[PDB]
Order: structure tokens, then C-alpha cells, then sequence
DNA sequence: AGCCGTAGGGCCCTACGGCT
DNA sequence: AGCCGTAGGGCCCTACGGC
């Protein structure tokens, strides 16, 4: 794949690492073939200080760094042997091309230090606003990053090698705690040319930017719609485009096209899985997307292919952007600046705990279980009607999480610490039973498998263990699931054995029984930060009446204007025969302006709005019509104004809506839970 | 492997559906009846066993996944009795390609597992239409439709006729393209078990297959020159205004609403077709411009979609032109959810312009690039002269021209091609000998032929070199580059003669290479080959029908626009009497009524007139109206005197052609040696 | 050959944290 | 010692005709 360059002389030569293809296109055309290489590589690259040393040797990226230098590595190192003067690192300027640098200098500095001891490495500084390289033009790409008389890079020097080894081996090492410190110590959340760099600070400022970018962007959801960026601008952008119910299924390629070119600058294949999985029943407890295909299935199949699949909203999905174009939540502007995306929906169920999370961030990740959303609303109105209710209260309602696979719980004590502190496992267990099959055998049946477990591997690893003989008094496994009758895995069992037992080991020895760490973290003001239930169900209803007092200002402030233009359009029709004479006489529509604002003591909307009326709405019926509109606007007025006046009021209207939501989605529970 | 095998193992009641990939198997596997149906997803197409030889076969993982299941052997080793299940059901997408894929499977059981049709094993599944694939259906849907036992309608392939099967797999199978080719001029029609004769079966369907490719695909339509995905994605830039004038778009918006509205096909043919159309090297006349990385004349590709954009060139807006108009028919989409356009009205003659280039079934098309101006010029000599010869044609258009540059030899090939449609034209590289000091030479390259990978081509020469096939070469390198262009530099060794060392370069590299011009295109949507003066026949009958249609909608436009004014004069010469009629009026339909009947209106005059904003009523807007209406008039008199002579509808196209000429009009690039 | 260009179809590397 | 789920990145079979 290297793309070398006609000269052969390393002091003049120099190589460029790129992310891949695409922007191995735009470098190898812009660049200059006689004297700069190219070498495009395959996304992330491996973490030198976490994996084994024979890992890294048989790595193809690595190896293939390594005959490009043809210095080797290690003790087996000679700066002599370089091909090449000056390597550049050249990233897409992004938060992940920051990661593949910090990733690239850890290799080198743990493999090729004196590489960077002869000032060998360099950094390559593109100019922002690309998703990548190959958005660039060659000739932008070769003016503003490759050619030498314009370039502005960025030369890595090595200062403090105690101060390095303790960067490297803190921010890439395998030891979490000592990151999740550093980034709570450093993160800052919101509320020709050769310089010099230090390899400390462009570790620190590039791994930070990352991490940052993942614990705020990516990987955690927030607390207030439980949604994180992604599935938020999927939702939306269902929305913007009316993918309703009511109207038929969309082209799930269009839908990822657009998310994807408005909202979500990212593969195409993180879009779309993410809205299959929010389509999944057995994945979601409440989906949120309604999908005509193949959406998988609990095997480990993947979805089709987005060319042959559909999606559309559901019903509740309308809940959790109900209102969202009433001033109820803030808009911000997007990555490129030409669209405006929802910050947080308004999310009227609590998302968070209904649906439950799971993300893999830096320093830190989060688990959270779905839960029943009877149980959770009824746990919000007993908080809004009591601020200091307790959680064991909460609990009274909150009985536990609720899987959308049911399945069995063991025990309260795992739900009661986790709802305690955040932190807590939760035994889960298969519904299996123990019946006759004819002839005094037995089988073990099972129906209901754990949350987030693939029943093709579970029924492998059966087949392992009976292989092996790690379990005894297993005949056969069969897996009769169906549509008609659902999950039915079938276990016989050998005459004369004690099924029971067998059951037993198989909990012990397969995902029959799992754990599920509950680890809430989410993000609280923009903030990641560890939070128990009555945290999350405060967050929430605050958010609730943040969200229902906007609504109410905006369809007031509307209502009253279209209440004037109203009053505008009745003086209208109480001086029709003034108003006519009035315009008639009048040269410009500048002129009709002035002398109806000026004769009618009309604002410059009412004349506006009195010029734009047609002839038809002075028929009976129109008059009619703009009468009753005016008095029923007055009422609404009203009411709208009472609502503001009281507090009591409005939090009683948000325990309404909240009833009404739970009376219309709530279902019963699925998982049972032992005492 | 990919299998999906049931619990029982009893072959009479087990039957294996083989479906096309994954997308499918998953809701098969899903519907299924996990007891006694079990699944083989393929990988697309698979392996022509009456093309390809036996090394190749036994070679194919898709062949060897389904011997393996079915366990009978083949050739002379199959064994009935070994069979793993008595039914084998076809069950492809319900398309054109599950079509030619169900004639490849057919196909191969016939040449190696025969007996297997002859004891009636094997079946085909009638999947519903309307799905792009099996992916798209539920599962619930697809067992209750298609895989249900007690509502399903298999047909069982039954053999007859074993010499007519086995000329008919030869004939549409086989590696002879001319009996292939006669059989669709033969039958093509250009615009519960069941038992299914196998070759009724294979006739029918490869014969819907060829139709498609053939129409619907490869070739071109001699109007426009254009295939159905490049139509379909400059209509799709143009429904959503990504005019030039505007900011680029995400190329991943573009693919997945052309995807979704129009072309329901992959989004690689989709997105490689847009990155052909944006590349300079690719097209003479480029209709998409690109922002990104849209590929080198190295091979390399495009960048993903995801970080390309790419709009409208001002070329395209010449393409798209009066097509809002009723210029050119309208037609339903594959869905019946949105309306395309059947041909663009190509304001200037496309085809010859950036040419073609395709492979479709019994047949395939080659048409170079031409200039513009040539073209141009040829049209309108030919509109001052139907019988004009193809010598006189010649004399504006004197050649292909490709965007490459380089150089041809004779018009020899030319001239036969523009006669009979079909003709080499032997390309040839752009190349100078030049010193490099100390008496040593060089061969520098310039422009390559068209159609040709510079970096190959290299490799090419440096493998002469390298296996001595070739001597006298010392050094060869690439020193192309964005502020230079191509310049390949070939070193000689010194005291050698290197005008023979070219000579055997263009002998046995791509330095030189053939164009066959096989111009075969749509006509009335049939596959023809023409020659130069019939397609630019064709192109100017297709712009006179545009104009005459152009000039009948903006005349019916203007006099209902007259109608609608004379209506308004009226309501402004009574404006107190409308007034009162409508105040007095109930609802808008009594005042509909009393005003047409008070002011001998019509209901659309009526209608206009109430829906009038007052704003209308001031003084000028009275003058604005008179003076729109005289100019009107006047506009609708040159229209009518536009469609009274023909001479003068004629000589307006000419005009329009030479404004066209005159602002895309380019130099030729391409030299012709004699 | 093996390439041209519209079509069918699909799988495998990496980071990151916590639980097993 | 392997999975969960958002992210970075990419390559290889096939049909079809003509030279
Ligand atoms: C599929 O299995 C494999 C196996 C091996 C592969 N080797 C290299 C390799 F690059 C790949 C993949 O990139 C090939 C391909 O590209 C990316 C994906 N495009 C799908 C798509 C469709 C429609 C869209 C859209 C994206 O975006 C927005 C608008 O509409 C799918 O996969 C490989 C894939
Ligand atoms: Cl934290
Ligand atoms: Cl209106
Ligand atoms: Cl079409
Ligand atoms: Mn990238
Ligand atoms: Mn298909």
C-alpha cells in the first residue's frame, strides 16, 4: 500500500501517515512523487502499552511501519538505516484522528525512541472543518498541509523521558483509574514554520480532546432523555423528515444518508446499527423505531442491508418528541454550520430508565437496565408529590429493572445497592422447568433467556461442554424457536438423572445465568457523574417542568399574536368599505401601509396582515370563522395565563400528561423477580 | 459454513431454500419452520458452469457450501439415495437478478446433479412482488406467503425434452454470444404445486433478465445518452436544486434519495456512476462536479461517499433544461410513490459528447467522446440538409475527442466507424525524445490513450524491461504531478536509438491501444446500431420535439394566464360591485356563482378573483395588470407564429444550438495524424 | 489474459471499561 | 480471554461482451 517517492536520499525524504484510502487519494495526487512517500494505514491502530509484545509483532499496520522505516525496533534499532528524514503524521483533523496520533507517538516512543530523540517525527497540521482528507481538494491539500514553502508543522521533541514514561504508561496504559483522574483533573466542559512540541503536551491535549469528545458525544446518554447523540439525531431527524406512524415506512438508506449528512459526520454503519438496535423488541424495552425487514435476531444476526430495509417512528417515539418545535428545548447549530440540531428531545417518559444504556467511554463506561415504564412513572409522580421521598418509597413503585427478554431476578440486594449508590450486580437467570418427555426422561425447557445474551452462543458453548464432558447427563439440544411459540430451547436429559443438578450446572457454567454490573453513569449538566434512582428521576421531572413551563410561554406568546392580527383583521371588517378606500387610493402598498397603520391605529403586522387578506374571507362563513377563532383564542389565552400564574398548577399538569402517557404505553412486567 | 441445517434428518420431509445473501436469510431463518427447513444464503451471483471450467468450479465456495449440503455428489458419482433433502427450492428476490441468478442455479443442476430434476427435487418459491428483496419483507409475512406448507405455491421443475434442454442451456448459457443475441431479437418484447417446464423456465426467465440489461440498464438512449442510473441521479441533484449556484452536498444525501426514490439497486453502481461523471479524465464534458477525492487516472478510487460532495456542473443545467416544460414524458417509479423522468431534454447531443460505455447481454456498446463544437457544427449543417453524406458530416466532425488528449492514427477507422457504426481506432500516446545531458535521451509520455491506467501501464513497461523483452530502457519513472500533469519519463541507455525503442513501446504496451467503436443504442427503446448520421438524426428530431413541446405548455400557460387577467380587469372595473357580491355571499361557492353569473365569468376567473389579495387594489397594480396582459398577448402571438411554420421552429433550435456552442463550445484535445 | 462499468452479495482488523 | 456498542478503516467473489 505504501505509495513510495522517486528519490532515494532520506535527507530529503519524507513520509506521510494517513488514516486510510480516502485520504491516501488526495495525498498521493496533491503530493510531490519525488521526494514525499505515502503510507495510508486502517483506522485505529493497535495500543502498544495494553497488548503482548507477540501481538504487536504480527500485526499487519505495524509490520508494515516498520519496513517502511527499515530501521527495526527495539535493541535491533539504527537510526542509520532510515529511509526516511522526516515522518509526518498527518490524521484527519478530528477528534479520532487525535486518537490514531496519540496511538502512533505511544508505537514510536515505545518502539522507535530514538526516532523521535533525532527529531524525526513530525506532525502534520491540515485545516479543520473536513470530516477528513478526502474531503480536501488535492491542490487545498498540497497549498495548505504538504508543500514545504507553506506548511506549518509541528517537530516532537522529547524533554523529560520520566515525565514521558509516566504519561505514555498513564493515559495508554491498561490502568483506568489513573486516566478517569486525569481527565476529572483536565477536562473542561462547557458549562518554513517548524515550531516545537512537546510529546507530553500533545499526549495530554490530544488523548484529552479525545476523551473528552467520547464522555460528552459519543458514548454516554443523558440523563434528561436518556439518549445519546446518535439515536438522538436519528430520532430527529425521523422527524424532520415526517417518518410519523401514520404515514408509511421510510428507506432506511435515506434516513441514514441524511442523518448522516445533516447531524452525525460518522460511518454510516454506527447510524444504522444504532436505529436496528433501537428497533429491536428484545433489545429495547420500548423501542423507538418501527422497522419493515430484517432487523436480526437474538442469534447474533445482523440486520439486512439498509438498501432493503424500512423504518418509521412508533408511537411512543412521538412522546419523546412531542413539543420539541415549541420552544421546549435549545437548539444548537451543527458540525458544519448550516443546520440546527436539538441539544436534548423533550422526552416525555423517563427514557433513560425505560430503556435502560450501555457505552464504553475513556476512563469510565456505564450500564444502566431497562425498567417498566408503569413502574417508573408512578415512581415519578410519588417524587413529585413528596421531595424527600426515600428510595426503599421509590422502590415501593420501582420494584426493579424490567428486561424486555423477562427472565428471572435473584434477590432485592444487588437492585437495592445499585438504586442506593449506582453501583451493583444483578443476578439474572434463564426460565427453564424441568418436565417429562415419555418413558420416565426428562428435558429441561427453556423459554426466557437473559437481557443481552445470544442464544446461538449459549446453545454452542451446551454443545461444548457436552462434547468435553465438563457436563453430565446431557442426551440432546435442540432449539425449537419459532414465531408461532417463541424461545424453546430443549435440553433432554439421560434416564434415571437428576435433572435438577443438571440445571444447576448449567447455570453455573453458561450464560443460562448472567450478571448484569449496573454502573449508572450519564451525563448531568454536560457532566459525566455517577447518579442513583431518585437522582435520575429528579433530573428528569425538572426536565419535565422545564420543558411543559417553555411549551406554555410559547403558545402564549403565539396565541397573542395571532390574537392581534385577529383584532386587526375584526377592525377590518367592521370598516370594510374605510379599508377598501383607503388601499384604492393609495399609489404603493408602502402607502396602503402608513395610511391604514396611521387610520386604524394598526400596528405594522395588523396592516400587513389586513394586505394580505383574499377577497374570499369576506364570505359569511370567513367572518364566521375568524369571530370563533378570536373568542376560543381568548380562552385558550386564559388558561395558558393560569397555568403561569401557579406552580401547583403546572406541576399538577405535568403528573396529568405523565398519567396520561402511562395509562396509554405502560404493559405489564416481564421479568419476575425471587425474593 | 452459512447453513442453517434443521433438527430432523429425514430427507423426505426436508426441503433447503437457497436464497440470495444474508439480508434474505435472515427473515427466512427467522419465518422458517426450524423442524424440517433449512437455509443456504449464497453470495450474490454465482459461478455460469456452462462457461467456466471444471478447476473453476470445484473452486467456488458457493458450489462447493451446496454440494455439501446436499451430499449426493456430482457427475458421475451422484447418488440419489444420498440425498439430505427431497426438496431444493429456489427462492431468489423477486427482481430482474434473482431472474438471472435462478437460470444459474438451474444451470448448474442440470449439468451436474440432473438426476436431481429428473426424480423432481427440485422447486422454485414464488415470493410476493413488490420488495426490492427477501430483506425487506417479515418474517410472519414470508412464512405465511411463500414458506407455509399449507398456503405456499411451489413449482416443481419437471425435464420433458432432454435435447431441447440441452440446446436451450447451450444457447442462453453457452459461451456463443451470437445465439444468444439471436434468440432475444427472436422473442424479446420491447415495450398448490405447479409443475414448471425447465426450459420455459430458463427461456422466460433469462429472457426478462436480457430485457432489463438491455433497456434498463447497459446501453444508452440516443436522445440523451444517458443510462437509467445517470438519469436518475441528475434528475435527483436537480429535484433538490444542487444547482452550481448553490453550496455542494453530502454525496451520502444524494446516493440515499436517489436510492430511495428512483434507483433501487446498491449504492456502489450508484456512487461510482456520480464519481465517473466527476472525473475530468473520465468524461469530455463532466456533468457532476466533485469536491474531495474522486480518483486518479491510477485507478485509484473515490474516496467513501461519506466525506465526498459533489453538485451540478452549468454543462448539466443544459441537460436538464425546460424539463419542467412538458418537454418530456413522465413516468411511475419502481414503488409507484414518485414520478422520474423517462429522458432528459439533453440541450445539447450527450451521447457523442462524452460517449458510452457498456456491457449488457447478447451485445455490448462502445461510443467515443466527441467535441462539442464539432457536434454542434455537424447538427446544424444537417438541419439545412436531410440527405447530407457522412463525408460532409466529417468535414465539421473530424474525429472522436477524447478528455485525454492524445493522438490518432488515420481516419481510416474513423471513417468506417461514422459509416457502419462499428470500427477500431488505434490511440496513441503523446510522446517526445528529448536530451537529459551527456548525449543520453529520454521518452517523455504526456497523454495516454482514453480508458487507460497510467500506473498499470507503467507496471507494463517495467515488466518488458524486467524480463528483457525490451531493450535499450535504463530507468523509468513517474514524475506526474498536479503543477506538471502526466509526464512519465523513460531513460535510455546512452548510444541507443530511441525512436525504436517508442516504436516497440506503442508495438507492446498500452502506450498504444485499439478503441472498438460498436455504437449500439436505444431507439424507441429498442437496442440498434447506428452510424454517425442516424444518431445525430435521432438527437435533432428529439430537440425539435422538445421546443415544439416547450412552445405548446408556455402557450397554453400564457392564455390561461390572459383569461385569468381579463377576470381581474373586470373585478378592478366593478371592485364596489365584487365587493358587495361576496359580502352578501354565505359561502365561497354562492359567491362563485353570483359572480360568474353577474360578470360572465368562468369558475377559474371566479376563483381568481377570489382569492385576490387586497393589496391588488391599489392604483398601479391596475397598470401592471393592462401592461402584463399586452405583453402577453404580444408573447402569444410570436408562440402561435413559432408553431405555424416548421422553418422557423427549425431555425429557433439553431439558435439555441449555437448559444450553446458558443458559451461550452472547447478547443479539440485530441490531434489526428495522417 | 484481463480490463472496461453497471449489477448481485458479503467480513474482518482496531480503541475503549467492566464483568465474567 | 471474550462480550457488550459506538467509533476509525478497508477488499474480494460473481455475470455480462469484445478485443
Ligand atoms: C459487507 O461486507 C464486507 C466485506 C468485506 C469488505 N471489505 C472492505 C470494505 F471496504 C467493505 C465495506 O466497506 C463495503 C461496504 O462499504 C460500506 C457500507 N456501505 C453501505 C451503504 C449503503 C447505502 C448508503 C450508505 C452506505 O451510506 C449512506 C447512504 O446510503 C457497506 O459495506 C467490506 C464489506
Ligand atoms: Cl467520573
Ligand atoms: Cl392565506
Ligand atoms: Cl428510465
Ligand atoms: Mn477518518
Ligand atoms: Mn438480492
Amino acid at each position: 500500500k505504501l505509495a513510495d517517492c522517486s528519490s532515494k536520499s532520506p535527507e530529503e525524504c519524507e513520509i506521510f501517515l494517513v488514516e486510510g484510502d480516502s485520504a491516501g487519494g488526495s495525498t498521493k495526487s496533491g503530493r510531490d512523487s519525488r521526494t514525499q512517500a505515502i503510507l495510508p494505514l486502517r483506522g485505529k491502530i493497535l495500543n502498544v502499552e495494553k497488548a503482548r509484545l507477540d501481538r504487536i509483532l504480527n500485526n499487519n499496520e505495524i509490520r508494515q511501519m516498520i519496513t517502511a522505516f527499515g530501521t527495526g525496533i527495539g535493541g535491533d534499532f539504527d537510526l542509520a538505516k532510515a529511509r526516511y528524514h522526516k515522518i509526518v503524521i498527518m490524521t484527519d483533523a478530528d477528534v479520532d484522528g487525535a486518537h490514531i496520533r496519540t496511538l502512533l507517538l505511544t508505537f514510536f516512543y515505545r518502539f522507535m525512541r530514538p526516532l523521535i530523540e533525532a527529531g524525526y517525527v513530525y506532525i502534520a497540521q491540515p485545516p479543520t472543518g473536513y470530516k477528513g482528507l478526502g474531503e480536501m481538494n488535492a491542490d487545498q491539500l498540497w497549498e495548505t498541509t504538504m508543500n514545504p514553502e507553506h506548511r506549518a508543522l509541528l517537530q516532537v521533541k522529547l524533554e523529560d523521558a520520566i515525565e514521558a514514561d509516566q504519561t505514555f504508561e498513564m493515559l495508554m496504559g491498561d490502568v483506568v483509574e489513573n486516566r478517569r483522574q486525569f481527565i476529572e483533573d483536565n477536562a473542561v466542559y462547557a458549562n518554513s514554520r517548524i515550531n516545537e512540541r512537546n510529546i507530553t503536551s500533545e499526549m495530554r491535549e490530544s488523548f484529552l480532546d479525545y476523551a473528552m469528545s467520547v464522555i460528552v458525544a459519543r458514548a454516554l446518554p443523558d440523563v434528561r432523555d436518556g439518549l445519546k447523540p446518535v439515536h438522538r439525531r436519528i430520532l430527529y431527524g425521523l422527524n424532520e423528515q415526517g417518518m410519523t406512524p401514520d404515514k408509511s415506512y421510510k428507506k432506511s438508506a435515506r434516513i441514514v444518508g441524511d442523518v448522516m449528512g445533516k447531524y452525525h459526520p460518522h460511518g454510516d454503519s454506527s447510524i444504522y446499527e444504532a436505529m436496528v438496535r433501537m428497533a429491536q423488541d428484545f433489545s429495547y424495552r420500548y423501542p423507538l423505531v418501527d422497522g419493515q425487514g430484517n432487523f436480526g435476531s437474538m442469534d447474533g444476526d445482523g440486520a439486512a442491508a439498509m438498501r432493503f430495509t424500512e423504518a418509521r417512528m412508533t408511537k411512543i417515539t412521538l412522546e419523546l418528541l412531542r413539543d420539541i418545535n415549541k420552544d421546549t428545548i435549545d437548539f444548537i447549530d451543527n458540525y458544519d454550520g448550516n443546520e440546527r440540531e436539538p441539544s436534548v428531545l423533550p422526552a416525555r417518559f423517563p427514557n433513560l430508565l425505560a430503556n435502560g444504556a450501555s457505552g464504553i467511554a475513556v476512563g469510565m463506561a456505564t450500564n444502566i437496565p431497562p425498567h417498566n415504564l408503569t413502574e417508573l412513572i408512578n415512581g415519578v409522580l410519588s417524587l413529585s408529590k413528596n421531595p424527600d421521598i426515600s428510595i426503599a418509597e421509590l422502590m415501593e413503585d420501582i420494584e426493579g429493572p424490567d428486561f424486555p427478554t423477562a427472565g428471572l431476578i435473584l434477590g432485592k440486594s444487588g437492585i437495592r445497592r445499585a438504586y442506593e449508590t449506582g453501583r451493583g450486580s444483578i443476578q439474572m437467570r434463564s426460565r427453564a422447568v424441568i418436565e417429562e418427555r415419555g418413558g420416565g426422561r426428562q428435558r429441561i425447557v427453556v423459554t426466557e433467556i437473559p437481557f443481552q445474551v445470544n442464544k446461538a452462543r449459549m446453545i454452542e458453548k451446551i454443545a461444548e461442554l457436552v462434547r468435553d464432558k465438563k457436563i453430565d447427563g446431557i442426551t440432546d439440544l435442540r432449539d425449537e424457536t419459532s414465531l408461532r411459540t417463541g424461545v424453546r430451547v430443549v435440553i433432554d436429559v439421560r434416564k434415571d438423572a437428576n435433572a435438577s443438578v443438571i440445571l444447576n450446572n448449567l447455570y453455573k457454567q453458561t450464560p443460562l445465568q448472567t450478571s448484569f454490573g449496573v454502573n449508572m453513569i450519564a451525563l448531568v449538566n454536560g457532566r459525566p457523574k455517577l447518579i442513583n434512582l431518585k437522582e435520575a428521576l429528579v433530573h428528569y421531572l425538572e426536565h419535565q417542568k422545564t420543558v411543559v413551563r417553555r411549551r406554555t410561554q410559547y403558545n402564549l406568546r403565539k396565541a397573542k399574536d395571532r390574537a392581534h392580527i385577529l383584532e386587526g383583521l375584526r377592525i377590518a371588517l367592521d370598516h370594510i368599505d374605510e379599508i377598501i378606500s383607503t388601499i384604492r387610493e393609495s399609489d404603493t402598498d408602502k402607502v396602503a401601509m402608513e395610511s391604514l397603520q396611521q387610520r386604524f391605529k394598526l400596528s405594522e403586522k395588523q396592516a400587513q396582515a389586513i394586505l394580505d387578506m383574499r377577497l374570499r374571507r369576506l364570505t359569511g362563513l370567513e367572518r364566521d370563522k375568524i369571530e370563533a377563532e378570536y373568542n376560543e383564542l381568548l380562552n385558550y389565552i386564559s388558561e395558558l395565563e393560569t397555568i403561569l400564574a401557579d406552580e401547583e398548577v403546572l406541576l399538577q399538569l405535568v403528573r396529568d400528561e405523565l398519567t396520561e402517557i402511562r395509562d396509554r404505553f405502560g404493559d405489564d412486567r416481564r421479568t419476575e423477580i425471587q425474593l
